C-alpha cells in the first residue's frame, strides 16, 4: 500500500506515488523527477493529473507516451494553485528537470519535500528564505558522516585533465563513459569538449538527451558512432570483457579505452583523496571509478537542514530497516541540540 511518507497531510496529494495503483483520495500525482524508482507505474494508460518540470513532462511525453492532456507543467520559482493549493517548485540540483515541492496549507503549515537532491548554500537565497518550514520530507540517501565526497567541479576537472592527458599522448584512444539513466551529464560533455569530439550515442539515448532543454545540445552529442571519440555505454557494459567487445566493434580505429564510471560513493572515499584515484587496468583497457554525487554529503544535507530549522523531519530514503530509521532519528535530534532550534 502507499506509504505514509509519499502523501501530503491536509491535501489530496502524493509525491512520486505511481507504483500502488489509484490511491484513494488522491487528487492530485506530483512527480519531482524522472528517475525510475520514482516513475514506477506510469504510461499512456495514466488518466489522472501529473504536476511536475517542464523538462520532467518532455521525458513522460516523449518516452514513456504519457498523453499530454494529464501533463502538467509548472515553472520554477513560481506561485501556483493546484486544486485550490499554493505550491512552488524550486530547482533540487540533482538530474536535469528534478525539482522540490513547497506546500502552502491552507491551515498555515509550510511543508517541503526534497524529492531527491544535493544541498547546496544556493539554496539559502531562494524563495526558501521567505518564511518558515514546519514539515520537511527529506532525501536522507547518505545521512551518516562516513559520507563525504568532493565537489562535482573537482571531479570534472580531475576526469577532464586525465582523458585531456591520455589522448594526447595516444590519438588512438577512445574514451567510453557509463550511463543508466539521465543525470551527470557533465561527465561525459565536459570530457568531449575538452577533446574537440561530439560525444556519440545510442538512438534511445540521443531522443532522452534531446528532452533536456541544455544549450547548444545539438552541437555536442550525435548518433554517429564512427566521427567520435567519446562513446557512452550502458553501465553494465563498463567492465573489461563489455569494453574488449566495444572495441573490436570499432574496426581497428582504436587501440586503448579509457573509461569511466560515475558511481554515487564508494569506501575508497574515507580514505582516498580525488587526487589520488586510481584506475583498474587490464592489457589496453583502464577504468576509473569517479565519486560524481548528485545526492548531499553527510555535511552538506546536516547544514541544509541547521539552516532551516524544520519542527519535524519525514525521511523518505532508507525507510525500510529499523536500525536505519533509529540512526536517522538520533542524528537529526544532535543537529537540532547543536544549533539550539
Ligand atoms: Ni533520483
Amino acid at each position: 500500500t502507499c506509504p505514509f511518507y509519499k502523501k501530503i497531510p491536509g491535501t489530496g496529494f502524493t509525491v512520486d506515488a505511481f507504483q500502488y495503483g489509484v490511491v484513494e483520495g488522491c487528487t492530485a500525482y506530483f512527480l519531482t523527477h524522472f528517475h525510475s524508482d520514482h516513475y514506477a507505474g506510469l504510461s499512456k494508460h495514466f488518466t489522472f493529473p501529473v504536476y511536475c518540470s517542464e523538462i520532467t513532462g518532455n521525458l513522460l511525453k516523449n518516452k514513456l507516451h504519457v498523453q499530454e492532456q494529464y501533463i502538467h507543467p509548472l515553472p520554477l520559482d513560481t506561485e501556483c494553485i493546484v486544486n485550490g493549493v499554493k505550491v512552488v517548485l524550486l530547482d533540487a540540483n540533482h538530474c536535469p528537470g528534478a525539482v522540490m515541492i513547497l506546500f502552502y496549507l491552507p491551515n498555515g503549515t509550510v511543508i517541503l519535500h526534497t524529492g531527491d537532491f544535493r544541498a547546496d548554500p544556493s539554496m539559502e537565497r531562494s524563495l526558501l528564505a521567505d518564511q518558515k518550514v514546519h514539515m520537511l520530507y527529506l532525501d536522507t540517501t547518505y545521512c551518516s558522516p562516513e559520507y563525504t565526497f568532493p565537489s562535482q567541479q573537482e571531479v570534472i576537472r580531475f576526469a577532464i585533465n586525465t582523458a585531456f592527458e591520455a589522448v594526447t599522448l595516444n590519438p588512438h584512444a577512445l574514451v567510453v563513459c557509463g550511463t543508466y539513466s539521465i543525470g551527470k551529464e557533465k561527465v561525459f560533455l565536459a570530457i568531449a569538449d575538452v577533446l574537440g569530439s561530439k560525444v556519440g550515442m545510442s538512438q534511445e539515448k540521443y531522443k532522452t538527451l534531446q528532452c533536456l532543454n541544455i544549450p547548444e545540445i545539438n552541437s555536442l552529442i550525435t548518433t554517429d558512432m564512427c566521427s567520435s571519440l567519446v562513446h557512452l555505454l550502458p553501465m553494465m557494459q563498463i567492465n573489461f570483457k563489455g569494453l574488449q567487445s566495444h572495441l573490436k566493434k570499432c574496426g581497428g580505429k582504436y587501440n586503448q579505452i579509457l573509461a569511466f564510471r560515475p558511481t554515487g560513493w564508494t569506501h575508497s572515499n574515507k580514505f582516498t583523496r580525488i587526487a589520488d584515484v586510481i584506475p583498474q587496468t587490464k592489457g589496453n583497457i583502464s577504468i576509473y571509478g569517479i565519486p560524481y554525487s548528485e545526492h548531499s554529503s553527510y555535511l552538506e544535507m546536516k547544514r541544509f537542514v541547521q539552516w532551516l530549522k524544520p519542527q519535524k523531519i519525514i525521511p523518505t530514503v532508507n525507510v525500510g530497516t529499523w536500525k536505519s530509521r533509529s540512526t536517522m532519528e538520533k542524528y537529526f535530534r544532535e543537529w537540532k541540540l547543536e544549533a539550539g532550534y
